[PDB]
């Protein structure tokens, strides 16, 4: 059997693989390099330019992060932006929330959305809600567009290698910004703590020039480079994201895998390193 | 360049590599196979029997960790031993506390403490600690033998697979137990839970025939398998080591780079689907 390797000059001298199974489906898009395969122990996995998007074993991890979050400190959210995401990882949990009225899904490349819903069945399974509304659309373009205003935004993008390159900047944060409520949150995929400090010192930078509480928090995600990746958390209010304001206890959020209400704060117990390098931002 | 892969049938289908820069050192001991080589990113690294020991950039989450647990939910401890350990890194925490008055520790192989002497020695700087009492022995048989009992035991163990193979069973923690003051506590090396829930659930077992409160926690370290580790963690009264008694605030622990009190407890904020594997032990 061949091996699956992630070499990137986003982390370099450093690489995780996988064993192949099968592949089973490579493609060059509009956008980006696509590969699907079968691991041997990891489930299905899904690949954009080189890098790791998701696998079946460890992918709730990231979804159940970065949607539960922002959406148990937001009181009553009605609207939510997913920018990026094309897997349907985060609708999948969205769609968790009966409360939910509509949730929008900005993603660049169809190619990923439909390779998802083909082979990804089981993250994928929310495009099928009827709340669920799909923009094949540059997500730097979306937000200057748009005419709604969102409770939540999750930015849920691939990394600043690719097209994703529009949506790590100060310009981009500003249409986060006057996109949402005036007491609206946002969470955002940010670097690895063990990788680039400087990345995340950067993105933390654009989001405090305009949110009065930006905050970061750090998710256990092996298949992820240095096995972990953050989510930086922009709020409106001085209150910030770190604390949840509810509980989810409904037989919809019965089969959470990762998240509960108390690592939903943990998560933003930093190393020590790290809130030293952000400090004085 | 060349790279080093860490592949072995304890995590099957994946691998983690590092690139080469030079190798440094390599040698069958009576006990395994040692390598050490400097990586381009990582700095230096430890590798024993195919896995990776250490590296200079991220050892530090792992030894404070591991130390700074235990040690500031012991009030006053006087006599610590380190099982394993031989890179010295956990002694060099240890060596921060004052009040400490002894410091055994029982490693097998005598090479890794030469071997670290001389290739990491900001590393293995604690060796040079006049408190610090080295056995060259089986932990196993050790622990049979010691008339001394402790205040703090830290079992910094390599693998299952290799000599510490006597170190992860249920006559293994009767020791522990044994070798421990009435009010002792035991940290150990324990899976990720990314890779083998089993083996935690064999550990707790032991644990739990013995110890009172017997808790897990999880650590950030890239370099392990998963991008994670756990501290068994080990307790005679109820109290447990979640929360710890005391702040390192003195000019010693003024470089701590991982360990801090918030932290600490966050440690213990486990993922939901280990909570619910562990529960009916
Ligand atoms: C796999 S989930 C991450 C998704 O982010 C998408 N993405 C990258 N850049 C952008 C952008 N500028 N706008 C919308 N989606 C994007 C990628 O196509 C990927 O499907
Ligand atoms: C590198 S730190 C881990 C150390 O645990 C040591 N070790 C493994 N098995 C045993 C044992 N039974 N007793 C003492 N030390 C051990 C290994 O030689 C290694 O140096």
């Amino acid at each position: 059997k061949k091996w699956f390797s992630e070499f990137s000059i986003m982390w370099p001298g450093q690489a995780f693989s996988l064993k192949i199974k099968k592949i089973l489906y490579e493609t060059k898009s509009k956008y980006q390099n696509v590969l699907v395969f079968e691991s041997t122990t990891y489930g299905k996995v899904l690949v954009l330019d080189g890098v790791i998007q998701l696998t079946e074993k460890d992918e709730f991890a990231y979804h159940e992060m970065m949607t539960h979050v922002p959406m148990t400190v937001s009181k009553e959210p009605k609207n939510v932006l997913v920018v990026g995401g094309g897997d349907g990882g985060i609708i999948r949990e969205l769609c968790k929330y009966k409360s939910v009225e509509n949730i929008d899904i900005c993603e660049i490349d169809e190619t990923v959305i439909e390779v998802s819903k083909i082979y990804f069945k089981n993250i994928s399974c929310g495009y099928e809600d009827k709340r669920v509304n799909v923009f094949i659309e540059d997500a730097s373009k979306f937000l200057e567009n748009v005419t709604n205003t969102y409770d939540v935004i999750i930015v849920d993008s691939s990394d600043p290698i690719g097209p994703a390159e529009t949506l790590f900047n100060q310009n981009f944060y500003e249409k986060i910004y006057n996109a949402l409520k005036p007491n609206g949150y946002c969470v955002a995929q940010c670097e690895s703590l063990w990788i680039h400090v400087g990345t995340i010192k950067n993105m933390i930078g654009y989001a405090k020039k305009l949110f009065k509480k930006v905050e970061y928090a750090n998710i256990s995600i092996p298949t992820y480079p240095c096995g972990c990746i953050g989510i930086l958390c922009c709020s409106k209010t001085d209150t910030g994201l770190t604390k949840p304001n509810k509980k989810l206890e409904s037989k919809e959020f019965a089969d959470l895998k990762y998240y509960n209400y108390e690592n939903h704060s943990a998560a933003f117990k930093l190393p020590a390193f790290l809130l030293k390098e952000i400090e004085n931002i």
